[PDB]
């Protein structure tokens, strides 16, 4: 019993990270085999963020202006590509501690772990969603960019994110592992601002159905609704349309709990209508939505 | 900018988790040096659990009952002792991914990080206190016996805690690494109750710091109040008492902040009277208390590991 933000134990990430350095700026690199990947950013002086020409600011570099430290070992770059956002930094070693991975570009509302890094050292780590507007309510001070967003499964790591940026509302902008940014976003220091924020709805549903499992009930009704009526309602609360997919998805969940996807739809409609009245959800007084029903079904 | 429940990297702790085995008992173990440190209920099977005399059921196994697997190989264990809850496995290797580490004891009110394993393999990584009644709020199945809390300062990891069981509740029960419980509770199945929990004042008032810090001010007032006055009021809310030793360890978040932490206790007292008004803080309806002062400024100044 119990149900807890959970990340993924992130000892396959660590022995990953490490420092780049390219003049007076410092970042992290993720060191896989033997390719350093690091925001291309790195290359930029704090005046050139504005219009950066990173072709032509990465045609002046040579292998020797990267400082990679790897601990207290100063790898050796041997190479060097722009891949979109993202830097590839050849070195001459592979990295010993490379963990079984690959690279995966996630959806909004996918949930995975942030290793939050400063100087090539990890300092914490903690669980996250990709927004529906594509930025992640992440915990990042000046320096965390490079720091990766992963999941694990089996003992394979799917890396998903690297941090690039931070916007105006203090939420966070970054890539997937080939440089793609997640929204519309660019790595320029131009006037940028998030898109109006959503809850992912079928976040919150696989979450009622958590809470049914570790035995909470209060908020069921003996109601059902069309996911029509309910899309209606529920874009009335800034929540994202549940899609057919969603009720799908969420199928093992309703099938375990014998509450079908419609009339957990009603009983969150009822929430956003009532509120909470007091009581909490699993711990909670607002509705979760970093929770997906992957998520529910490997941590219930 | 941003504030999150935030775990300290587990890398050191993951090197440590093996499974241990003894009868029908599967759990996790923490290999640290030459010994796997464990559940002494994983001696126990269902008659056992019910009145267990560990040093009996101790005392007939050998030291091939206990199958220790640490990835893919067995370790052989050399010798079993027991100190208080925990079974020690001498083992004939020492884990070479030993890190530096101490065992210490924690008070009620401050965090750890624990690691959920099953069958000796880390799952998952989350944050907790140790509750004022000394449970913890875990997320714990079967099978996750032998996870371990645990704090990094530096480059030492400071093993607090091994999960032992789930009370009635959901909430979780467990010892410190030398076997002694959190707790009045006992490692037997028989009745036991966690006691009435409190909020963790002093946290409540770092985690009201770090809202500010990340730029939330709309519950601040002009109000200040005495450290009496203030606790005459949370133990009406069933709020820890605020001491001195907590108003000195809030001296750093108020002097960034310019707020004293008597001016944020009257913050406290009107959101504990009046509550949020459909207002949240740090995206939270409740105040949080497991956030301790150091957790705070840690987080909010990237100190690394
Ligand atoms: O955002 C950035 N860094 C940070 C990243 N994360 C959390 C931060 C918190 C506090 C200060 C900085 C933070 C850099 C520098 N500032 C403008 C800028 C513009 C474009 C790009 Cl791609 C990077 C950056
Ligand atoms: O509590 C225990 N294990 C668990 C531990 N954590 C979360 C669980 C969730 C669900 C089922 C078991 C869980 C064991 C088994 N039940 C009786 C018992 C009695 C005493 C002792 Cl010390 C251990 C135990
Ligand atoms: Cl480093």
């Amino acid at each position: 019993s119990g149900f807890r933000k959970m990340a993924f134990p992130s000892g396959k990430v660590e022995g990953c990270m490490v420092q780049v350095t390219c003049g007076t700026t410092t970042l992290n690199g993720l060191w896989l085999d033997d390719v350093v990947y690091c925001p291309r950013h790195v290359i930029c002086t704090s005046e050139d963020m504005l219009n950066p020409n990173y072709e032509d600011l990465l045609i002046r570099k040579s292998n020797h202006n990267f400082l990679v430290q790897a601990g207290n070992v100063q790898l050796r770059v041997i190479g060097h590509s722009m891949q979109n956002c993202v830097l590839k930094l050849k070195v001459d070693t592979a990295n010993p501690k490379t963990p079984k991975y690959k690279f995966v570009r996630i959806q909004p509302g996918q949930t995975f772990s942030v290793l939050a890094c400063y100087n090539g050292s990890p300092s914490g780590v903690y669980q996250c969603a990709m927004r529906p507007n594509f930025t992640i309510k992440g915990s990042f001070l000046n320096g965390s960019c490079g720091s990766v967003g992963f999941n694990i499964d089996y003992d394979c790591v799917s890396f998903c994110y690297m941090h690039h940026m931070e916007l105006p509302t203090g939420v966070h902008a970054g890539t997937d592992l080939e440089g793609n940014f997640y929204g519309p976003f660019v790595d320029r220091q131009t006037a940028q601002a998030a898109g109006t924020d959503t809850t992912i709805t079928v976040n919150v549903l696989a979450w009622l159905y958590a809470a049914v499992i570790n035995g909470d009930r209060w908020f069921l009704n003996r109601f059902t609704t069309t996911l029509n009526d309910f899309n209606l309602v529920a874009m009335k609360y800034n929540y994202e349309p549940l899609t057919q997919d969603h009720v799908d998805i969420l199928g093992p969940l309703s099938a375990q709990t014998g509450i079908a996807v419609l009339d957990m739809c009603a009983s969150l409609k009822e929430l956003l209508q009532n509120g909470m009245n007091g009581r909490t959800i699993l711990g909670s007084a607002l509705l979760e939505d970093e929770f997906t029903p992957f998520d529910v079904v490997r941590q219930c």
